[PDB]
């Protein structure tokens, strides 16, 4: 009925990693470790780094599903809302009612679940390239929190899972996502409202 969001590192030592954008009125993605909180413009890239300590067995996958953070919502499937479902941005690959793409991964698949109905995006887990210490993911988010019929202000998180070949659980990860038009200005109001 809802989605765990236990953090768990599990045997493999799964864990997030986010790079360090800043805060600029111009940057279109950037994290804010105080709040565990992505900020990003709307379908602009999101590198999403992912960091184990030992090498998971081949047909390890990497999923990402969204899920409304008040508790109140939690069982309300996460989706596009009734305009950008319908506004033919498709990829050729991600259904146009799903919030989460990845960008530029042909063995990306997506689910509709048959049982929760909820969307979610899975990719094989490949080692770093050569000279790299982890491997990136890149997400684009495709509706504003603000899309009324969808989200409509309600914040998310987004929980990423590690699943071997049958999608049994080997590790998790979350961080909650603002969708906004100037993230740099929101990272920076909402770390000044906590600090207050
Ligand atoms: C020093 N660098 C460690 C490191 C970090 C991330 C790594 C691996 C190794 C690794 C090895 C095999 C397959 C996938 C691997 N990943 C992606 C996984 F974290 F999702
Ligand atoms: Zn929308």
């Amino acid at each position: 009925s809802v989605p765990s969001q236990k953090t768990y590192q599990g045997s493999y030592g799964f864990r997030l990693g986010f790079l360090h954008s800043g805060t600029a009125k111009s940057v279109t993605c950037t994290y804010s470790p105080a709040l565990n909180k992505l900020f990003c413009q709307l379908a602009k890239t999101c590198p999403v780094q992912l960091w184990v300590d030992s090498t998971p067995p081949p047909g390890t996958r990497v999923r990402a599903m969204a899920i409304y953070k008040q508790s109140q919502h939690m069982t309300e499937v996460v989706r596009r809302c009734p305009h950008h479902e319908r506004c033919s941005d498709s990829d050729g690959l991600a259904p146009p009612q799903h919030l989460i793409r990845v960008e530029g991964n042909l063995r990306a698949e997506y689910l509709d679940d048959r049982n929760t109905f909820r969307h979610s995006v899975v990719v094989p887990c490949e080692p770093p390239e050569v000279g790299s210490d982890c491997t990136t993911i890149h997400y684009n988010y495709m509706c504003y929190s603000s899309c009324m019929g969808g989200m409509n202000r309600r914040p998310i998180l987004t929980i990423i899972t590690l699943e071997d070949s049958s999608g049994n659980l080997l590790g998790r990860d979350s961080f909650e996502v603002r969708v906004c038009a100037c993230p740099g200005r929101d990272r920076r109001t909402e770390e000044e409202n906590l600090r207050k």
